[PDB]
């Protein structure tokens, strides 16, 4: 019944040869500059671990520490700090000239190596037995922000990854603030690469990408900005100017921030949360808004094949870009569905209705 | 109904995961679920011990001299591992057939471990590595057997495919129309059928396997049942391999149940009379059909894990053999616990 759909029934699906295999349930937020909820999918309030989404709002905790402006990072290194890399030898090289700025070293480090994010370079560290070291983390770039941080206020390094740490603190004070919620209202727990992760309503994750792309706004249009908008308007501009250091070859962030070529920034969290930061354009005026725009998205099963098939829908249907633009991730939006003998089997659908003609007496109870 | 297996950091909720389950009796009577039992769900590798009862009826494949472990070779989504290639190869030399006549093709190792050895040495699988390769192998043999010619084999209009789409729904109990077809990754056809009739497929397997040990006059069918219950019980692993949950499976519980994956995360498990079973309420076998909504394999050992426990099946003993499923690590790259498994969903009765 097409008059009575529901958030609960917001939903990406592949099928085989028409016959339901998965299904997967899809939330997110479109929000305007002050957070106003303008679309959504799903529950947009949906309490949510941002995970990697979280890194430009620490990495403006680590750019207004004072001090940290000395050690002359670049916007390449700012896109680092901002980064869930592919652990490719630009970035390990990248992560030991960072080391060598603020004079510390590989051992002062508490993140872990893990597996390459892309397969590529897993392939070539497979074929070498080589064992990846804390150098290697795609979070990287964050621990050395994190220790220059420290360095810099005098709180010494031992220490600088623990919620007690004035490091951390700075952190969870600065992502509240990004969230214009009260410090009850973040919840953290321990991420993958050793540090507080924060988890806040979905909304709240676009909120921050719509106060990013809204500094970069201000920044280009010569706005008088204080200190945390010119910083973010820097962060915007150093993901956007710096994809692959973000992510990689390949991957997601760094081909959609290409395509974009400044239009926008995006950002993966693990376990399928995405974030997108969109400059003012006729695409978002066309939205209902007069400024930036923040769009953050949550698989609830955490599948990430999903999650980029989803985000690049959503794009389509709020009309950011173009077809040329968006065709540069057609192989992200439709992923391929053939088997070992190179027959297609099935595909990808998007049975999912934007909410932002519906009768008053249909109730949108947020699922 | 509302029935979910959810991840957490730090008691945060991470992912959370729909589940569907199915218990049913001998005779596929409903006796305790989760979600919807009778979503309709592509089986794929779990279909495979009904595809193998296919070849075993077919005429003159005994004469091939297929032994249990080939037999389990048919049933299995294996690993790829040296010693399941080695035996697809051994089973081609049987029918005189050669790796030119499979209609399957590589892909990358269900085992991570054997992928990444083949990574290291540039090796690129071909239609032997497949881990339906015993599958095709015994479709080429029934091909051969009745002289249909192995050109074809995989393809609906060939008579093996005709034998294999009625015996899945006999076995369901269903009419012809009421499964669905797709194609599989192993490019053979593929069924999809309410959930439950998963669970009354193997719930047939391990009933057969007891009347077979019970000295009754069984069919040709519950005889060839009884055999591949047998056979993937004593040859665990060939069905999948090692470390794989199948084989873990299979080999704690020591011939009382056979258990089977689905790629997108569906498990089938037959289950012999046992005390469990009785105290279940059930006086024969006993199947389990499990999908996870969104596919996701590590929550749906899971879940098979703790509905072994909820069920009462086997020992805590046995069952610890598998506890490294049942709650999967959730520890971060220092080493620290971050996370975890809980499934706050509940059995319902009849
Ligand atoms: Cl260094």
């Amino acid at each position: 019944d097409p008059f009575t759909m529901t958030p609960s029934e917001d939903f990406v699906v592949t099928d085989r040869g028409g016959i339901v295999e998965n299904s997967h349930r899809v939330h997110a937020a479109v929000v305007d500059a002050k957070g106003r909820l303008l679309y959504a999918l799903g529950n947009p309030t949906r309490m949510t671990l941002a995970r990697s989404a979280a890194k430009p709002a620490q990495a403006l905790a680590i750019l207004e520490t004072e001090g940290v402006a000395g050690y002359g990072f670049d916007d390449a290194d700012i896109a680092l700090m901002c980064a869930s890399h592919s652990s490719e030898d630009r970035h390990i090289a990248r992560t030991r000239a960072m080391l060598s700025k603020i004079k510390a070293e590989e051992a002062d480090l508490r993140c872990g190596g893990h597996p390459s994010l892309s397969e590529m370079v897993n392939r070539s560290w497979i074929k070498q037995d080589f064992i990846p070291t804390a150098v290697c983390s795609n979070a990287s770039g964050k621990h050395v922000g994190m220790l220059a941080g420290a360095r810099a206020i005098g709180a010494g390094t031992d220490g600088y990854h623990l919620p007690d740490h004035p490091m951390q603190g700075r952190v969870k004070r600065t992502v509240a603030e990004l969230c214009d919620l009260d410090a009850g209202d973040v919840e953290w727990g321990t991420d993958g690469c050793n540090l507080p992760t924060p988890a806040f309503p979905l909304d709240r994750l676009g909120r921050i990408y719509a106060k990013l792309a809204s500094a970069a706004d201000g920044s280009d249009a010569g706005e008088g900005q204080s200190t945390r908008c010119a910083a973010l308007a820097h962060i915007f501009r150093a993901m956007a100017r710096h994809p692959e250091m973000v992510a990689g070859e390949g991957r997601y962030c760094t081909m959609l921030m290409r395509a974009f070529d400044g239009a926008l920034v995006g950002k993966l969290g693990a376990d399928a949360s995405y974030a997108i930061g969109v400059r003012a354009s006729d695409a978002t005026r066309q939205l209902g808004t007069d400024g930036a725009l923040g769009i953050s998205v949550k698989i609830e099963d955490g599948n990430l094949e999903m999650l980029y098939a989803v985000v690049t829908e959503l794009l389509e249907r709020l009309g950011i870009g173009s077809p040329d633009v968006r065709s540069q991730l057609a192989s992200f939006h439709h992923p391929q569905r053939v088997n070992t003998m190179g027959v297609t089997t099935g595909g990808v659908s998007f049975p999912f209705k934007l909410r932002g003609v519906d009768d008053p007496r249909l109730a949108a109870v947020a699922r």
